[PDB]
Order: structure tokens, then sequence, then C-alpha cells
DNA sequence: TTTTTTT
DNA sequence: TTTTTTT
């Protein structure tokens, strides 16, 4: 049990103060990685490396991933604005990977629902990259008061159908205005040998966000990290959910 | 005819003063398999156990399932608060098992509706397993008021269309707030070399929760003890239901 | 043209004092066959036999089968309470059989509305067997009002959206309080042998209840006797109606 | 142009005085052949009986059937009432046939609407016959209130929302004290063999009533009379209309 | 640019006054031709001769064919009241032929869009003739107001969901006080002789009223005048259209 | 960034000052092919030759394609007022092609939202060539008021259900006060032949107006440059868009 | 034109 | 569980 607050000065600690084994500040080399010709947008965090640092916080992520990798990007933010004096620089994906529990896709339940939980699997199917809005900025056509909205690409969209001012019940989304990410759907399943000759190989459909999409084709085996996220099936008559994995951190492994 | 209250104290009593032909507590024995480094959520009552201590009660869990597990939860809850000084513990489900009439899926009527009931059979499906809203919270937004509606696993979803404080229509599930368990649906029908000549095997569906999830597969003969519950199909208005086992205990056997 | 109350009294006489070629008071054997280690829940009634002691009360369940069957039950009711004492009885249904007009499925039409009919066929269908709330006893959540309403097998589920004590528009139905039996629906249609060369037949679908459910199975020849009933085709928006065939005895033949 | 009133009297003139070429009264020997043991529900009307008798009035059936047929079942009633001084018989049709004008499916234009025409084709199908509600009796659950709607068999089933006595908007029909007709629609188009080159076959739906239905199977050349009918294309979202003929009389014919 | 008033005594004078190379009134010919045993309902106006002697006008039935063949509808009804004392005659259809400009089915473009123009092509489809509501009668069933609503044989059906006088939602459409006339759709293509022969043949859907219905047959090499017309998509969401021609004229040709 | 005032004169300066390597001012007789027998209406621009001239402009037409075209329509619109005393001459289009980054299909993403990008594919499909209502005009049919409504090609149509003036909900589109032009969907996917054969080739709808419709067939290697726009997927509960390319400029290529 | 009474 | 961006 850690507050925001804490957490994002602590992971600062963790970014510039973290040491190998040969003194190597990693992080440092990390949010270096962030600055050059071609940047990249998210830091990968080893969790074991977070654990031995500072095991305490490295169990928040896990039992609280919307604070802990939340923060942890406010973090990654600080010790761009304090030592590097970058504060243009968009927003930074915190990617943790390598967790201690490695769960089978068959063994995900609602146990986990908003816990970062990892998962081994085959991915059988990769969607279309697809724009998402990750902010809809909704403007109003009798005054053009303007209302920022942010999106969650697992839940529907959250629009707006009265103004904030006028009150007028004509308002539409500015394309413009918003924030777009790229966005593609897939799906893993436990690979048919780990499993018991009776058993239907169960699968788990999941979402990659900005840097991470377009990484795995259909056929790769795959480590995922992410959320465990849950929403009504379809049509949405019964108390029963759907397992979504929005994914924190995937990356491949040849067995 | 037995009212919860009492049954509760005649099930304390049973669990801390039955004795086999050993003088083994055997539950006292259970409810200590509850608190140790694996524990389990659910206390296994021997239901000819029961009938030889109180037949007078074993004869309300067969009438009257739903008071009478209730009851028996009520009473594991107490003795180990009075006799373990434990308060910290879940819930502990009583799954009652071995019963005295054993039916077989064809002879599964509208006289066993809401009575537990005793049934050998074959699994032919099993469903993935899902996260069940045990308890739903509803939250408005438009006045933050929040509101607690329990569910069942075989009902369709009860929501509320209208807020409680302010009567606003702008109501949404809360998932964190909710509370959610493991669920898994599964069919099962009669063995046919039980059924005769040109019979041809009739089946039912049901509900594994909690501890009970992923306990069997497609091919496992099982004898499922379970309340027979009834719900109307397709559409909502016609007097036809639908059988659904409501499983309380599960337990193999190899023929 | 003759009302309940002397119908009752007429059906109990025919029970207790009709007797065939033998002095056998046939009627008084079968009302014995109800009370027996395996035992019934209906009684059998020959319509001939009524026919010739009293043909005009034969003419009446066949004119008006609503209260003629009705009435016969209310009668077996009486020469139990009266002549062997019992009251612990359940309910007792009267099913007439051998009637004089025999029709052919393409035969009925519009004449046949609400009187008692005889067909012959084939069986080329049978549903599942599904509890149907013969009686719903619907509660109040406000007052805690109880109010009964029994319904029909073959109309629509009449429900109650106001409290007739408080006026709470909070009801639901309660499944215990309620009564249920078995039901069966199931298509019968013409032998394709008397119907024209190169036509078509038009079949009709059947319900059935409690002892006469689960009697026979798709390829059974059979005769069964029952109301025709009408309902709104489909999609309750024209004038025109669906022939449903509730059965009041069902009995196969093998030609 | 002729009103009811004496349509009615010349119709009964019409009936009664109509001799042949031999001084047969044919009418009143078809009056007859309704009192039988196999009694007929329907006139059977050569209309150039009526036209050479009176040419007058059979320029009223064709250019306003629905007065014109009504007209003559009133006159059939009375030629009952006083010559035959029977009042019991129920309706009897007015069913006209062998009309000058001979229309092809496909030259039924909007002309026609409304008027009696006659056409001779193909049936292509025939629907299952099915109960009609001629008269939709309405019943209020309220007060008990009776309220009348006649229906018509190509028109919608026209409800009442309110009871016409206290106001309740509690009304129900009752399937009793409602009268009931039997019903078939059967669909005819002209033959391939007949058409002159580029033009595809036009077929036309029709409807059938209590004596004339089940008269016909698919692939029968038949000539029928009837009132040209329209309404909306399913959708009713356009101004373009569908052709319906309501039979009045239907004949066979061997080409 | 010539308002409604002036074409119809420019149309009038036009009528009587043009002669050709023979000092034919031929339109005097034309509008007696009206008045015959076996009457017509529309007078084939050649846009050459209406050139010829006003082509300024001309250049309006072009531009403005709307008002210009209703005008020019109302001249006839003109000089028929004036010059033949004949008034009893119904409505006569204005309908121009050989037109300067002649497009091809492929060239029909937006340039077009409610412009009278002129297209060779063959027919490769003709519709049933089905009844069009000219002038929709709509009555109410609560004061009995009567409202009329004249519609469009390309535009959709225009109803009125509140009555004008009591404003009860309670309309609806008056088959009898209606008014329709005979309708028929056909496509034509782009004939494949004039065509590329790699160029996939463009086709256009087109409307027939009254007198010019069942005019061509599928195979039919024809050459029309007519207006073209558009309606929203599908959806009726999207601001997209779909081409529709209006025949005003339609005339053979064998190549 | 720069505003479109300055774009507007820039790009002006650029069509009649711009000579490549021979002197010619290319554009100069571009705008003239303009005025001629067979008038084009739209100036096809290379980018290479804008940027050479001017590359902080050339790289505002891709950053910021809307303003970028739309200036350079009203620099050809001036450079017609001034240098060709032209000013009858209707709306040029002002398109680019040859682009420096030429995408793929399945590279097109998110960061490309409403920057004009380049694209080379195979088209697989084409749209039928319907009228697109770019300006539509919405007259009142209460008081005669007149609005105007620009039109997008792939967002739906914008209409309005309130009048301006007298606030009439009586308005209605007129067909002829607005402005339509020439319109076809098509689809293009990447060549699966330059794409490792085990992948499944994705694709990109597009829009064509005016000018640019019916340029290519099925199965053409195009090489086309537009705006990639977004709009919500069918049903609208997802923040989950739909990429449409808007296309500005399209060119074949035999391969 | 509408496509089985219910699937 | 969902089944593709879509006629
Ligand atoms: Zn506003
Ligand atoms: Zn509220
Ligand atoms: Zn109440
Ligand atoms: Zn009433
Ligand atoms: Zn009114
Ligand atoms: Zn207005």
């Amino acid at each position: 049990s850690v507050d925001r607050e804490e957490m994002i000065e602590r992971f600062a600690n963790f970014l510039r103060e973290y040491t190998d084994e040969d003194g190597n500040p990693v992080y440092r080399g990390k949010i270096t990685d962030l600055l050059t010709i071609t940047p990249k947008r998210s830091v990968a965090i080893d969790w074991m490396h977070l654990n031995s640092f500072d095991s305490e916080l490295a169990h928040e992520v896990i039992e609280n991933p919307e604070e802990g990798i939340s923060a942890a990007e406010d973090a990654i933010q600080i010790v761009l604005r304090e030592d590097f004096q970058r504060e243009d620089v968009g927003k930074i994906h915190a990617r943790f990977y390598n967790l201690p529990e490695t769960l089978m896709v068959k063994d995900i339940g609602a146990e986990h629902i908003n816990k970062l939980i990892q998962v081994e699997g085959i991915v059988t199917r990769v969607g279309e990259i697809k724009p998402f809005v990750s902010v809809a900025v909704f403007v109003c056509k009798d005054c053009g008061h303007e209302m920022i909205v942010p999106q969650k690409p697992y839940e529907s969209l959250e629009k707006v159908k009265k103004c904030e001012q006028c009150g007028s019940k004509n308002i539409e989304l500015d394309v413009n205005k918003s924030s777009f990410v790229n966005f593609q759907s897939f799906r893993i399943q436990d690979r048919p040998e780990t499993l018991k000759g009776g058993e239907m190989p169960r699968f788990i459909d999941g979402i990659l966000l900005d840097d991470i999409v377009d990484v795995a084709l259909p056929g790769d085996r795959v480590i995922v990290t992410g959320i465990l996220r849950v929403v009504l099936e379809k049509r949405e008559k019964t108390p029963i959910f759907r397992k979504i994995l929005e994914v924190n951190h995937i990356e491949p492994v040849s067995k």
C-alpha cells in the first residue's frame, strides 16, 4: 500500500540510482535512447531489477498496475525535465517485463482482474492497425465550448450528449483537436502441448498500443505482460464477463 | 421444517460434536485445513455423517438447500470465530456430498426445482473460466451515488436504469468497486450403459463457482450434487423455463 | 348447456354408478389405481362409456372441455374425499379418449377453436422437458403482498406490473411459492400416404403436461385428444392466428 | 349508382324471380341446397344471369363489390327468413362468377383497385389453413366492458388501446367472444406459355375465407373472381403498393 | 429564366399557333386525338418544333423541366377549356422528345441533376405494374380530420405522424380517398455496341407512369427523355445519392 | 507552420514564377489547359517542383493538406483573375503528386491522420459513380429561408433539424440550389507478391470526386496521394476508428 | 411484390 | 469469449 506521490519519487530514484552488477545505471542509458535520431516511446523496465532495488514497490505495479505504471511514467517524465532539460518529449510508456508468476491462458481467473499478470502462449490472430482515440475532444456547435474526455482501448466510446457550458444537445467529436494512437487487437492461446489430452486450448484477446503495435505475427511464441481487464459479453444480458489483456509489454521467445 | 437461526447452531454443534467410529471429530480436522499454508475455501460434508447425528436437519439441506447450505456456512463461520479466534478468513463453502437419492439426468424434473439433488453422469462440455460478478456495484455519473446489487450466476444481470439518489438515468457498472468470482459452465448427460435399448441420453447444463471451477474435463465420470434451478429461455414472455444445475459439490469416479 | 355445479355431481355419479356389460364399475377400479404403491395422477375416461350413461354430458366435454374436464376433476376429487376418506392426494387429471369425430391434421379448422377434438397422425418432433409455471405466485418487494396468477401452457406469461395492495411497481416472480409442472412440446403431421400424390403435409404443434409428458418419440403413430387453441401469428401484428393442440390424452397405435 | 337498401330488395327479387331458358328459378334450387344434410354456406351467382335480369345491378357488384356482395348476402338472408321460415342458418356468402372482363395477372392495374375483377391463372402456392379473427371482441379487465371491432383479412389487426366505458388502458382480446373463420393464402401467376417474349411472368397473392378455403392445390388452373386490394410493401417506406386479391369465388378449368 | 405564368401562355400560343412546313397546326391535330373514341392522355411535343418557334422557352423545359412540363400541361388544359369547351377531360401529360443533347448512360452525372435529359440505351429489366399513390389522403381516427399529401414516385413515402386538427398521433392512410396511378420500374444500360470493347456497361434505373407504363420490354432499344433524379443512398445517413430517371417520354428505335 | 493568407500568395508566386531546367513556367502552360475547348478542372502539381522552389511550403501541404490544398486552389483562382481576366471559370482542384515518403497500405497509421500521404497499391474494387452533395442548401417550407451547409465525402450527411430564421422544424434539402459532384468509392490493398506470401494483405478504402472519378478499374496498379481520414466503425460503441483515403491525385503505373 | 406455423 | 475495415 503506497500512494502515487511517493511512488513517482521512488521510481525516479530507482531509474537514476539503480545499478546492476557492473555499476551500469542502465535506466539512464534507456532514458537516453529516448532522445536520439530514431527515438523510442517507452522504457523497458525489468521487474527483477525493480524488485532487488525496491521490492516493496515492485509488489505494487503487480497489485495495482494502473497507479504503478502511471506513476512510473510521471517518473520518467521528471528525470527528463530535470536531468536532460527536456519537456518537449511526448508521453513515454513504462513497460514492465519478466515478472515472477507466469500464468497460462487457462489459469487466468477473476483473481487477476486489474492486476498486472504475465502470460506465455502463442499468437493465433492479429487485427488491422486501427486509430484509437486516446483523448476524445468534443466540441459544441452552438457556443463552441470544448470538452476533454480520455478514452480506454477496451471500454466503449464515452461520448457526451449535453454541453457543459450552454447545455445544448448538439455536440460533435473534433478529430483534429483529439489525440490518436495506433491500436491492434490480437489473440493468444496456450500451446497445445502444455495441455492435457482432452483439453480445449483456451484463448485470450489482447490490445496493443503505440510502439508495441505490429510487433507480433500469427504463430509467434510470446510472453506478454499486461493488465487483465473485464467487460460484458457482446449481448450484455448476463452477469458473466469477457477477459481482455491490455498488454503492457510483449517479448518473443524461440522454444 | 427448520428455520435458519437454529440450523446455524445445530450445524455448529454437528461440526464440533460429530465423531465417526473412531472418535474423529473429522470436521474439526477440516476446519483445520482451512487455516494452513495452502488453505481451501470449502468444507466437504458427507451427508450420511450429518444424517446419523441429526437426520431431521439432513432432511432440510435436501428440501431447502438455499437455507441449508447458507446456514451451515454461517456455522463454519462461527466455529472459527469462537474456537480459533479467526475472523479474517473469507467465506467458506459448505459442500454436501453422498446423498441417499441419486438421480439420472433423464429423471430430473420440476419436482426437484430448488431442492438439492444428486446426479451421476458424464461431462460432455466445459466452458471458459469466466469472471462472474457475485455482487455488482453501480455508480452514478451525475451525483456519484453508489448502489449495491447482488447477482445470481444463473439469473440474468440485474441492472438499474435510474439513480436511487438524484434519479439520473446515467448509471454505469464500476468494475473495481464490484466483487468477482471464477465461474465455469459445463454439461453432463446420462451414462449410456445405464440407459435401456433405443433410448437417447438426455443432458443438463450446470454452473461451477470459486474452488470447484475447472475441476472436470470433457469425458469425466462425475457425481455432482446440486440445486436444480430454472429460468425462461430465448424470450421472456413464455411460462416455460430451462433446467440449470447449480453444482454444490462435484466428485470424480472411475467406473 | 349444463353449468359446472351439476356437471360435478353428474360426473361423480357417472364414475361410481357406471357399469359395463359385466357390471364392472371400471371407474371405481381406476380411482383405486390412484392410491396404490405406484400411483397414477389421471383417470382415463372412455367417451363412449360417458355417452352411453349420459350423452347429454358427453356432448359438453366436447363443446366445452375447459369446464367439462375441470368439473370431472372435482368429481374425482369428491369420490375420493367421500368414498375413500382421502384428501391428501394431489390433483388428478380427467383425460377423455375415444371420441366420435376423428380429424386429420389438415382438416383442423376455425370451427374447432376451443372444442375438444381427436386427431390421428405421426409425431415428427419432441421438445426438451422444461418446467412450466402453472401457477405464478408474484411477490411485492415493498409490502410483501402475494398475488396468484394461473398460467396457460400455450398463452404467453401473464405477469403483473403493479401491486394489488400498495400499488408498487416493484413486483417479482417467486419460484418457490409458485407451482411448476413438467412440459414438453411436440409436432404431428398428416401421414404423407393419405395425402395426394406430389402434395405437401400441414402439421400441428402440441403441448404435453405432467404425466403425459415424454410419452412419445419422433416417428410414433398416435391418436391424441385435445383442445384446439389459437394465438397471434408470432409477431402479434396481424389478424391471423396459430393452431396449438393442448393435449388432453395421447394413445399410440401400431398400423 | 344504387344504394344498399334497394340493392338488397332487387337481389331478393332476382333470386326468387329469375328463371333461365326452362323456367328454372335455379337460385331457389340453390337456396335449397343450403338447408339439406350436407349444407353449403354460399350461393354461387352467375353474373350473366344477374346481368340479363338486372344489368344495372350487375354493374354495381363490379364497380362496388363491398356493397354489392354484402347486399346480396342480406337478400339471401331475407329469402330464407320469409320463404322458408329459417333464421337459425348462419351467414351465407354471395359468390359471383363468370364476369365479362377476364384479366391477366400482368394486366391487373391501379384502375381495378377495389373493383371486382376476374383473373385466369395458375396456382403456384397455397398457405396453411389458419384461423382468422373476422370480429375481434375486446374485453376490459377493469370494468368488463365489451367492444366489437370487425377485422379485414388483408389489413393489419386493429386493436383498441383505451376502454370506451371507463377509459382504462387495460384491454385484452377475448378469444371465445370473438368470431373466427378459416383463412388460406395462395399465389397465382400467368403461365410462361401465355407471354409475349421479353416479359417475365407476374404473380399475385390472394386470400380465401370460409367455404372457399382449401379448394385449390399448387398446379391447378383456376379462374378466380375477387376484389383487387392494395397494401404497403412490407417496409412501408415508399408510396408504392402491393396487389392482393380478396377472392370472392374460385372455379377450376381443365385446359 | 421565365416564370410559370408566362410559360403557360407562351405554350398555349405555341400549341395553337405553330405550323410546320405545310402550315399544319399539328398540335391542334393532337389536342384533337385527345377527345376521340380511343383517347390518349398525353401530347407528344417535338423539341425542335418548340425550339424553332420559341427557343428561349425550349431552353427552359431542359433547364427547368418541373416548371416546364407542368406549365405546358396547364397550357393543354387551357386550349381545351377555351377552344373545345371541354373541362371534363382529366389531366394530360406534356411529353417532350427529340432534344439536341443525347447522352449515353455512362455520361449521366451530377451535372444533369433535375435537368431534362435524353438517353439512348437498351432495356435490361422491367418491373411489375404496381399502383402508385400519386396523391395520398390521411385520415385521423380520433377527430376524423382529412389531410392531403401529394407523393412523388422516386422519393420515399411521406406520411404524417401527428394530426393537423386535434394533434392525435393516430393517423392512417385511407386507400379509397387516395388517388393511384400505374407505375412501372425499368433498367437501361448502354447498348454494348458504341462502347469500347473493354468497358463494363453502366446502367440506370427509371420510372414510368400512367400511359407510358408497359411500353417496353427487356431487349428493346429505346430513346428516353427524362428528369435525372437523386435520393439519399441506402442508410440515408451518408451525403451520397442514387441516380433515378423519371421518364418523360420513351420511344423505340430499330438499329 | 504557415497561415493560409501567405500560402495563397506563396503559391500564386510558385505557379507563375517557377521554371524548370529549361525556363518553362510549366504551371502557366497548365493554368492555360484550363481555359481551352476541352477544359480540365484541376492543376497537377509535382511536389518536387514545389519543394525545390519552396521546400518550407511543400512541408505544409503534407503536414496540413486541408489548408495547403485549399490555399493553392485560391492561388489558382487568383492567377486566373489577374493574369487572364477570367472569373467565370468554376472551381479548380490542386492535385499534388510524386511525394517523398511513399507508404504501403499496412504501414498507414494514426500518425498520418489528416496528413497528405502517398500510397502505392493495387485496386481491388470500384463502386458506382453516385452523386455527392458537396454543398447542401437546405430550404425552409414555412418562411422560405435558405441555409448553406458544406458536406464532406467521408463524414455522414449533416442536416439541420431547425430553421435559422423562424425555427420551423420543417426543413428540406433543395436539390437544385445545392452543388453536386460525381463520387466513386474504391479499395486498394498492398500486393501480396511484394509482401511475404505468408501474410494476409491489408487494404484501405478511398474516395474519388469530380474529374478523378472513374480513373481506375479493379486490378490496376496505382500510386495515389491523399488525405488519411478517420471515422468510427459502423456500430459506434468503440473509440476505435476506420481509415479512409480521400484521394487528392491518382496515377497508374505498369510494373 | 414475398419466400412455411417454428426451426 | 469473437469471427476481421464490408456488400
Ligand atoms: Zn455549448
Ligand atoms: Zn445520481
Ligand atoms: Zn406492495
Ligand atoms: Zn373499462
Ligand atoms: Zn384529429
Ligand atoms: Zn423558417
